């Protein structure tokens, strides 16, 4: 399937433990896709002061359309030092590993994979 419906933890930014997916921007991008395949993927929702707390390069998800079943269509957006990679609409956060840290919310999104 092109797209697969997603149920994302969203955390709070000084709870998560592992706050980026790697080195690279084709790394960060790989390990977002293989977290949210295997539902290890949580969400951190960007305001004033998220970003720098957490690690570069960023993945975010950015809505890709104006929703079925409840499920924001979103894809994949890479970020390093002001560059993005990709091209989307307006983000709906920023992926981190999810290694068991307690949601406050889940965000309900259709992922182009």
């Amino acid at each position: 399937k092109t797209h697969v419906q997603l149920s994302l933890p969203v955390l709070q930014v000084r709870d998560v433990l592992v706050r980026g997916f790697g080195d690279s921007v084709e790394e960060v991008l790989s390990e977002a896709r293989q977290h949210l395949k295997d539902g290890t993927c949580g969400l951190v929702e960007v305001e004033k002061g998220v970003l720098p707390q957490l690690e570069q390069p960023y993945v975010f998800i950015k809505r890709s359309d104006a929703a079925p079943h409840g499920h924001v269509m979103v894809e994949l957006v890479a970020e390093l030092e002001g560059i993005q990679y990709g091209r989307s609409g307006e983000t709906l956060g920023v992926l981190v590993p999810h290694v068991g840290e307690i949601p406050v919310a889940y965000r309900k999104v259709l992922l182009r994979k």
